[PDB]
Order: C-alpha cells, then sequence, then structure tokens
C-alpha cells in the first residue's frame, strides 16, 4: 500500500511553455486554448501589487510565446478568467482527452503532474487540505503544473499551481482562475488559516492497514460518535460526519471492523501517541488518503 | 521531501495484454517485440511445478493473444529468455520511446506503472531492498508490471512484475528475464532474506537535511571506509561500495561535506540514537531516496 497517482500520459500530452517578456511557466493546452497563470503577464516590478485587467489590456497575441515541445503557436485570442489566462491558438491540440473542469472540496486527493519549461518532470499525489493548502514538491518554474484525477480516460483538471507559502506547502487555483483558500497571486508573505486532519482519511488509512494484516493499534473499546467528535477536535482533527460514516462503510463490511470501533481505535492512539510505534511505516497518523483511494488500491 | 514518479505517458503507450488460454497478465510491446512473464503459458495446475522447457514446445504462434486495447496484434515469433517471454508481433509500436533494459543495484529507485489487462491503473515509486524485495502494491493480474527510470527522454526499463511472497512484499526479474534475488517463478511460498538498511539513500538524506539546513548532527570527527562498514553492519546497515561513495560526490560538493564525515556522523547517531531530536522533522532516518532522487528535488 504506497500513495498511488495517477497515470500522467494524458496530462504530458498537453503541457506546453508560455512566455512573456522574462517570465516563463507551464500552460495546459486542451483543444485550441492554452490555459496558465495569469501572472504570466507581471513584471518583478509588477509582481508587487498588479493591476491585471490593466497590465492585460496593454497586451498584444504576439507577446505571448506558446511553444508545445519545439513547434512554437500562434496566439489569436487571450481573455482572462479569474487568475488563470486563456491563450487562444490556431491549432487544436490533438492530443485532448475527454476532460472537465472540477473544484474539489479539502479532503480530496488528485495527482500532481509537476512540469518545468512545459516539461513533465514527476507525478506524485496530494490532498487538498482542509485550509486550502496543498503539501507539494514545486520548485521555481513550476506554476501553471496541474493537479486532476482521470474517472474512465475523462480527466477532471482540478488545481493549477501558483504559489509557496514561507511555511513550504504550496497554494493554486481550479481551472476556473479561483483559488483554494484566502491566497492571492500578488509577490507577498502569506499565512494560511490553522490547518487540521482530514479524520475519515486518518480512519481510512487504518482500514488499509488492517487489510494489510496490521492491527497492533486496535481495542477492545466503542464510541458514540459525538463522544469521538469532542476528543477529535481537541487535537485539531476536523469532526467526523454520518456522511463520512457511511463512505467507510465497504471497508468497515471488508475488515468486519465498525466504524465507531475504528474510531475508538483512533481516539486513543491520539491520546496515548504511537509509544515509538508504525503503522504502514509511517511514524505518523497519515491523512491523505481517502476511503475511494484505499478501495481502489486494495481491490 | 515527497516520494516521486517519473511521469508516465512514454511507458503507458507500450502497455498491452498477453493471454494464453484463460492467463491473462501484462506484456511491453517495444518495437516488434512484446515483452511479458513466461508464466503466462501456464494454467493455473501447471503454475505449481512448471517445466517451461517443455510447457513451451507444446505452444505454437497462433496460441497468443496480444491485444493492444481490443486490437489484436498478430504474434509471429516467439521466444523464452530466463524468465520472460519474447513474442515478435507485425507491427513496431509507434510509441516506442528510447529505451534500455538495465538491471539496478540495491538501494536504487524506480517507478512502478502498476497495470491491469493493459491498462494502466496507478503509478509510485519504489526502492529495490537489499534482500532484493520491493514494498510495492500489486493486485491480482499485475503481473508484467514494469518498473522503470526515465533520463534525458530516454526510459531505462528495470523492472518486471512476477510474485508476490507471503510478507506482502513483492519479486521479479530485470527485463532479460533474470530474477533480482534468490526467487523462481513457480506458485510457491517464498522467503526474502533479512533487509537491511539502505545506507548509501541513509547518507543521501542526511545531506539532503544539510542542504535545508538542518544539521546539528554534524559532528567533529571522520571515519575510515572499513570501519564504517564494520560497524554499520552491527546495526543491520549494507556495507558502502565505491560506487555508494561515488554516487555522493555531487551532494558531497554542493554541502561540503566529505562522504567519509557524513558517515562518522551517522556513525554517532547509531550508537547514541536522535535523542528525540528529528531530521527534516522526522524521528525515522529515511533510506528509499537515493542521492539522484535528492538532487532531483533540488
Ligand atoms: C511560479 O513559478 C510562478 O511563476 C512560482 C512558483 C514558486 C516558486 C518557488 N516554488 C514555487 O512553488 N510562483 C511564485 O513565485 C508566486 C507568484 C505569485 C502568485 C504572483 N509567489 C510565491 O510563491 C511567493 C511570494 C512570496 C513572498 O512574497 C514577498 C513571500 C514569501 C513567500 C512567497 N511565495
Ligand atoms: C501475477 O499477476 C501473476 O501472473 C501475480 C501477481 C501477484 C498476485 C498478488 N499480488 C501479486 O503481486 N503473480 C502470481 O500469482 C505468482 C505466479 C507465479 C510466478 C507462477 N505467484 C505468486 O506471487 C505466489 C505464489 C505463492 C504461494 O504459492 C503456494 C504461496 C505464497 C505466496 C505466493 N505468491
Amino acid at each position: 500500500f504506497r500513495k498511488m497517482a495517477f497515470p500522467s500520459g494524458k496530462v504530458e500530452g498537453c503541457m506546453v511553455q508560455v512566455t512573456c517578456g522574462t517570465t516563463t511557466l507551464n500552460g495546459l493546452w486542451l483543444d485550441d486554448v492554452v490555459y496558465c497563470p495569469r501572472h504570466v503577464i507581471c513584471t518583478s516590478e509588477d509582481m508587487l501589487n498588479p493591476n491585471y485587467e490593466d497590465l492585460l489590456i496593454r497586451k498584444s497575441n504576439h507577446n505571448f510565446l506558446v511553444q508545445a515541445g519545439n513547434v512554437q503557436l500562434r496566439v489569436i485570442g487571450h481573455s482572462m478568467q479569474n487568475c488563470v489566462l486563456k491563450l487562444k491558438v490556431d491549432t487544436a491540440n490533438p492530443k485532448t482527452p475527454k476532460y472537465k473542469f472540477v473544484r474539489i472540496q479539502p479532503g480530496q486527493t488528485f495527482s500532481v503532474l509537476a512540469c518545468y519549461n512545459g516539461s513533465p518532470s514527476g507525478v506524485y499525489q496530494c490532498a487538498m487540505r482542509p485550509n486550502f493548502t496543498i503539501k507539494g514538491s514545486f520548485l521555481n518554474g513550476s506554476c501553471g503544473s496541474v493537479g486532476f484525477n482521470i474517472d474512465y480516460d475523462c480527466v477532471s483538471f482540478c488545481y493549477m499551481h501558483h504559489m509557496e507559502l514561507p511555511t513550504g506547502v504550496h497554494a493554486g487555483t481550479d481551472l476556473e482562475g479561483n483559488f483554494y483558500g484566502p491566497f492571492v497571486d500578488r509577490q507577498t508573505a502569506q499565512a494560511a488559516g490553522t490547518d487540521t486532519t482530514i479524520t475519515v482519511n486518518v480512519l481510512a488509512w487504518l482500514y488499509a492497514a488492517v487489510i494489510n494484516g496490521d492491527r497492533w493499534f486496535l481495542n477492545r473499546f466503542t464510541t458514540t460518535l459525538n463522544d469521538f467528535n469532542l476528543v477529535a477536535m481537541k487535537y485539531n482533527y476536523e469532526p467526523l460526519t454520518q456522511d463520512h460514516v457511511d463512505i467507510l462503510g465497504p471497508l468497515s463490511a471488508q475488515t468486519g471492523i465498525a466504524v465507531l470501533d475504528m474510531c475508538a481505535s483512533l481516539k486513543e492512539l491520539l491520546q496515548n501517541g504511537m509509544n515509538g510505534r508504525t503503522i504502514l511505516g509511517s511514524a505518523l497518523l497519515e491523512d491523505e488518503f481517502t476511503p475511494f483511494d484505499v478501495v481502489r488500491q486494495c481491490s
């Protein structure tokens, strides 16, 4: 049981390079539109406090160098959707897959294809933290990198990368250009809200450990759902809903461990610690596997 | 600092399924050859104690169903090399990347593209353990999934999946069909040697910690490589080879910390513990980041 990402081939066939002036970053080429972060039009001076509509109107179609591999594509139009720039090109991407743009909720996961200069560099899995950051690996020039999920050769794009907070976590937008969280595409040091742990995900991961023969954390006790949430919120865990309980059903039936039994086990682990032991190799309670993630991988 | 796979699409373009009777696994289609585990020719009952040479004499080119998607590729030749079947087909794969077959060393990492019925399913990073197993995630129908590294648009194929040991780790061959480790493609309970900590990767991790300013563990002493190997074995840590010292070179140069000085720092960590302190936030020493992986992320 490892953190598994979706195969990235369908998304690699879409990453291009977008250059405006001195600024370079990645774009996503679907059909005859190239999507990228709008701050590619900014100078270093602009980025301190940019007026984007104002800065964009002074731009021409020919200010934008879009390169797909070696081939350069000609921009025949440009418009802005929130923090995302849409560049119209005169050529449709033949590798465009069946796609959709979604906005994911906190706690859900996606694969991140990290690109630099329009070249895919690596893929890994991430979750939308409850404070709307993501704990990624992104260096300089990774803006435009997108996150996504795949459902029967339909790619749901849910994230485009824009910034690293001073704490080392990352922030970005959906493909409509709306940031996840209270962040703004300005060159300013920005803090996030207090992060919390994704509870339904930690439980899904405990189930995965049992399905794989780890049971040392289990116990005899049970807890009411409200009493578990009292302890949970004390340790900065998100509360557990009845929906979350049903989402976990399969894993409960698969293992024969009732959700509320699994909540007693997790409750003790938060009160007692792990005593130096490990679960599925981790010394920490892991919260970036969703129940579906676990289900898909174990069956 | 996280586990990060290579992009998988260059390998996706080469996954097909190979079927004999009712045994289906995955195969690897490069030019006009398809590579897959030879036990595809076995019925489940022959797998218990197969005679691959006897079994192969009775199969013919028309016993092999190779499908790219729902599309059949006609098999026009077949040979067996070690534990892999090599099926010559009548179409060169137009998505064939530039590629090589390489046999990796324990400690090295690669990406795995888990496949089922010739359809990619997921991708993740593995390290070859010193006991020649890997801690993968494979289900039924995963055999023939491959592991690979990419350097400068060149895919180096290094692993092909054959089995799950009772302990739940996995084992397989290089792309010439030679098992990593003392395992055999028989349907049988097999046991790997005791695992050990991958020292070269632990040292890579300490370099990573220094690059990011976490360097409390740097000590004032040095060591010889023979002495470090001897003590490390006493803590269940792999000895270092000359090649291990060399692939540590760029990280040694970037930090100014000589390799044998960093060994003495690790030796002190081994004999005195971490004293509740952490390194890169963690209390455990991480051993599945090669020096390449550390640089690749900096
Ligand atoms: C994109 O590459 C931008 O073209 C870049 C990616 C980050 C660079 C280092 N690692 C990355 O993930 N993004 C940025 O530089 C963004 C640009 C904004 C959205 C206009 N800015 C930041 O990530 C940023 C700014 C500041 C800051 O200011 C002052 C202070 C502290 C942190 C910080 N991060
Ligand atoms: C391939 O899918 C098979 O073509 C399959 C993959 C494993 C199934 C579960 N997870 C996997 O990684 N491989 C096998 O089933 C192989 C087939 C051999 C090479 C003929 N066998 C095993 O992995 C196997 C057999 C036995 C066993 O026997 C008895 C006892 C214990 C473990 C075990 N593993």
